[PDB]
C-alpha cells in the first residue's frame, strides 16, 4: 500500500463558440481552440 | 446609335485574410466575406 487515498480531478469541457460555431454551420467543420490555432498561424507570419 | 460612352468600372478583388485564411489552411474551406457572414450569424441569434 502506498496509500489508500488519492487525489482525483473534475471533467474537462468544450463548446463551439466564436469561430467554431460559424464554421460548423457554414463550412461544416470545427477544431479545438480555433482561436488559438488562428492566433498562432496568423502571428507566425508576423514573426 | 446612342451615346458611345459608358460609365464603366474597374476590377473587383477578393483575398484570403484573417478568418478565411486560417480556415482555408486548417479546414480547407474558403467562403466569401466569412467575416461578414460570421457577424450576422453570431448576431441574429441575439436580440
Amino acid at each position: 500500500e502506498d496509500t489508500e487515498a488519492d487525489v482525483p480531478v473534475t471533467y474537462g469541457e468544450m463548446v463551439l463558440n466564436g469561430a467554431n460555431l460559424v464554421t460548423a454551420l457554414v463550412m461544416g467543420k470545427a477544431v479545438r481552440s480555433l482561436d488559438d490555432v488562428g492566433r498562432h498561424l496568423l502571428d507566425m507570419q508576423e514573426e
